[PDB]
């Protein structure tokens, strides 16, 4: 029987976050394994991206996650909560590693990765759910605990554990405040009983465990939002997103316009026809990416004008979606386990990496992607 991989994503955990003593346990088991200084987000450096990112090899431009919220000429509008979108595999690009371990026969069992509530190319995990808000830290742990020990033909080579927790406490207090910590302690605390009952279980010893984070988080001081309307007027452009990466549709007959108004410098962002946008983001080619794309700057927020009013203001915030070669929006990757190295740091690297050393560790072959092979093979045994 070969050995599973437990792969584990906490949301928004910054890569200088496991170096502030608040994350004994994950610290422990990087000292064990392999650490890497960071890793890098791709662009956009959003939630839903990313993650998919991380588990298909692929930039968002080419697997077609392009951000949290898109519109498609065929199938319409894409946004978290609208259930038969997110559950729709046409959205879904590629190949994720849950779809190649089931098709070697193998099994997958997922806690609430995006993607996973969809059939893509076809192939559904053994084990998945549809997210929903506020389940206990215990309840998910204790799930892939129990799908990490189960044999016979419900055997899992992969499983995979999600947390929002870190994420959701930096959008609402930002990366330096306590409730980000608090936050990290308590997910890290949680992985220590998973880890504690793993070894109890007799899993521990045959489970490679990577664990990593989509993105970073940067603060969003008291006055850093603007209208989306600031940057292009209703009448001339339809912002199709708000927060940090901003998609303009010029309205019929006012591409001119909207150019005239959006493209190029201003004071706390840059817009870019998208086939034109910075050619170090690889983003910009795919269909779904709206005419002109805005990046705000580092802290700064535009939002849909409903939201600007109704942001109760006062404090501080947090924010990811910016430049990606940003330290703020540095991610975590380390790993432990039967397979993989023990007591190594690599260097920086980008998160499209991860792929081709987890089809190595699930024994699925490698589908086409655009990470290098080459640079995570330090991270194995031998
Ligand atoms: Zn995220
Ligand atoms: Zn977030």
């Amino acid at each position: 029987t070969p050995h599973a991989l437990l792969l584990i994503s906490i949301d928004g955990l910054r890569a200088d976050m496991l170096d502030r003593g608040i994350t004994p346990n994950l610290s422990h088991l990087a000292r064990e394994g392999v650490r890497a200084r960071w890793m890098a987000p791709s662009y956009p450096s959003l939630t839903f991206p990313n993650h998919y990112t991380l588990v298909t090899g692929l930039r968002p431009d080419h697997h077609g996650i392009v951000h949290n919220s898109m519109r498609d000429p065929t199938l319409g509008g894409f946004w978290l909560s609208k259930s038969e979108a997110v559950g729709d595999a046409r959205w879904w690009g590629g190949e994720p590693v849950w779809v190649g371990v089931e098709n070697t026969g193998q099994h997958a069992a997922t806690w609430s990765w995006p993607g996973s509530e969809a059939a893509i190319k076809g192939v559904r995990p053994s084990q998945w759910r549809h997210y929903q808000k506020g389940v206990r830290l215990d309840t998910r742990v204790d799930a892939v605990r129990g799908w990490l020990a189960t044999d016979g033909a419900q055997r899992n080579r992969l499983v995979t554990l999600y947390f929002e927790h870190v994420d959701e406490a930096g959008h609402d207090h930002g990366p330096e405040s306590r409730q980000y910590a608090d936050a990290v302690r308590a997910v890290d605390a949680a992985i220590g009983r998973l880890l504690a009952g793993m070894q109890r279980d007799g899993t521990r010893a045959r489970t490679n465990i990577i664990v990593v984070s989509d993105h970073g988080m940067a603060e969003v001081a008291p006055g850093h939002a603007i209208s989306v309307e600031d940057i292009a007027p209703p009448q001339i452009a339809t912002a199709i997103t708000d927060g940090q990466v901003i998609g303009f549709e010029p309205l019929p007959g006012q591409q001119a316009a909207a150019e005239a108004s959006v493209l190029g410098a201003h004071d706390h962002y840059d817009c870019w026809r998208k086939a034109e946008l910075p050619a170090r983001w690889q983003y910009g080619s795919h269909p779904r990416i709206p005419s002109l794309v805005c990046q705000m700057h580092e802290g700064w927020d535009a939002l849909f004008p409903d939201k600007l009013a109704k942001r109760a203001q006062r404090g501080t915030r947090g924010s990811h979606g910016y430049d990606p070669a940003l330290p703020s929006m540095r991610a975590v990757f380390l790993a432990q386990g039967p397979d993989l190295a023990q007591g190594k740091t690599l260097p920086g690297f980008d998160n499209v990496d991860v792929y081709a050393l987890m089809s190595r560790l699930l024994g699925i072959p490698a589908a086409p992607n655009d990470g290098n092979p080459a640079t995570l093979l330090p991270a194995l045994r031998m």
